[PDB]
């Protein structure tokens, strides 16, 4: 239940428990996740690869499959990553939605000063009030489909969450373990799968992790990427290093189990990398729009003192407005892709 | 004329069936007062036996004498008054019949769904499968259910009285009109409609006539106090003009009256000259308080008109997922893919939403009758 320790924001635990609950039948949670995705369109490879895998397969191999445990961990992983999506998705259309509306009213009030005082630039006043309605209108709709992904995936009762104000605060990500084991990863069915090959080919697991499956820390002392990480790809080049030692020998099908091993552990070592870093990428984008935005709030309000006083025209106060309209969103896109991103990082760790 | 408001806003063909029929059955303005009083009573059964618009005017007729009363039905406000009574009644009724016969659909096709997993439960249980709590799970919402389905063939009875009363002997009452689920939205009013419309609410026809009773200039009083905008943006929204008389989260009103000529002569003089002011002075306040209403009224059937219609096109949303979902759970079941437990419940999720969409549409039309209402019967010029 590595969900309930990943995620730091209780809404989406609440979410998560709760579809947990009324998704016993593996089978069904794959028509539920199948459908809150395609209300869409036609990341989440991890989504790709699954559904693919089980497409491409008989009626009677995908009810076999499903049955071993690789499969039910997959699955779980799936409706999981997909419940916390949903929501992030939903958060982010309120918010959207929210500040378009501000937009709208500021875009109005300064269409009104205008005319009280161009033609041309009055007119530009219209065309974006109105893209801007237009926009409101396609947020209106996002906000509908997240709902409808959040309700498919948990049940018919209505009850969904309203906009969470829980901002400048889970604008940040779960402090992980300093030194978490390399070895989460053999949870990942992926990895699972991989080792259930092996042992299809007549090999030793022990050796087999032994000689392929880097034993180390994948956080640093902090919560960063590790040292050791790092040290798996070679800079520049941005390829794995690892050189497999064969002391105990693997076998008591075969070389094609191997290197579907290697193969699959360095991917993991790569998604798990590339979360790490990209993590860590955003959090300093954010922190620095975030230092950006209080300056901007000191500018606006700084703005209304002068515009009391008669220092400036309104106007300036209206385009002080929208920067931090503007920075708001800004904010706003980071941090949903931050939680994507956490997301990867929870799939690619592996429940 | 004047059938036209009601012909031209009320979409559906069924309800101007019923409306015709009860125009024609009820050529007795009192009469009709009686028919109303008494549908609307038989509703309000449900507890004698264990709109704003119906309240004022019934209201305003008790608390007059028998002399008052019949002197006031023969006023031109007042016929207006009770013709939009008796149409926004036969519509209502209606609507609750329909919306009874929907319920109790629905009701019908639960209470299958609850047999059938009834059912699966025992056999489960003696293959020792279940629960014993479970079979009385599935028992305990049968009856229940049997419960919902005699209180809806209640409301229906309800309804179908109100409508054979505002009918008369001779109206059929219709059956179920089967619903298209993606024909759920409300009648797109004309564009730019003007604010004209509302000098036909018969409490602005009255605060006129009291005007006139005072000898204003109609002319100038309109002029003045009564704002000569759009209701209606390029589509069948509120207009901006509309929007702009209320203050920006007040909901406080900004027309500011400027009056270019005088509304009342300087008094034929002497003649109770400080009375005749105060009945002047009592006239326009009243006007003025009658206009501010009858488009905050507008508005926000407008506002509410708007926000329904997000939340029916989320439903429909919601339920064409769930009718996707279902279809598939079949086929996969048909395969031995998954339990037959795991249809039924699918198909709760269906009836669920099914349900609120009903509600949805039905607040909908309630607030159709509303916008027809404030409007003053219609948006025919």
């Amino acid at each position: 239940a590595g969900w309930r320790t990943f995620f730091v924001d209780n809404q989406v635990k609440t979410l998560i428990s709760e579809a947990l609950v009324n998704n016993r039948d593996l089978r069904m949670a794959t028509l539920k996740v199948q459908e809150a995705r395609a209300q869409y369109r036609l990341n989440a490879s991890f989504d790709l690869d699954f559904f693919g895998r089980l497409k491409n397969m008989s009626e009677a191999e995908r009810q076999n499959y499903l049955a071993t445990e690789e499969a039910q961990r997959a699955v779980h992983i799936l409706l999981v990553s997909n419940v916390a999506q949903s929501y992030f998705n939903q958060q982010l259309a309120y918010a959207q939605l929210q500040i378009a509306e501000e937009t709208l009213r500021n875009y109005q009030q300064s269409y009104a000063f205008v005319e009280k005082q161009n033609v041309l630039a009055l007119e530009q006043a219209r065309g974006v009030i109105e893209s801007t309605r237009s926009d409101i209108a396609k947020r209106q709709g996002e906000l509908a489909q997240a709902n409808n992904a959040l309700q498919l995936l948990l049940g018919s009762y209505g009850k969904l969450p309203q906009a969470q104000t829980v901002n400048s605060d889970s604008l940040q990500s779960v402090k992980l373990p300093a030194g978490l084991s390399s070895q989460i990863l053999l949870q990942r069915p992926d990895i699972m799968e991989a080792e259930h090959a092996l042992m299809a080919a007549n090999a030793n697991i022990g050796a087999a992790r032994a000689a392929f499956f880097p034993s180390i820390s994948l956080t640093s002392g902090i919560s960063t990427a590790s040292s050791d990480l790092s040290s798996l790809f070679n800079a520049s080049s941005g390829m794995w290093n690892f050189i497999p030692k064969i002391e105990i020998p693997i076998f008591n099908r075969q070389q094609q189990s191997v290197v579907n091993y290697e193969q699959k552990i360095q991917n993991a070592f790569k998604e798990v990398a590339d979360a790490l870093a990209l993590r860590q990428s955003l959090n300093d984008q954010i922190s620095a729009q975030q230092r950006y935005l209080a300056s901007l709030q000191i500018t606006l309000q700084r703005a209304r003192a002068l515009y009391q006083h008669g220092a400036v025209s309104y106007l300036e106060v209206l385009d002080a407005e929208r920067s931090l309209f503007a920075t708001r969103q800004t904010l706003l896109d980071l941090n949903y892709a931050r939680q994507v991103n956490e997301i990867s990082l929870y799939t690619a760790l592996g429940g």
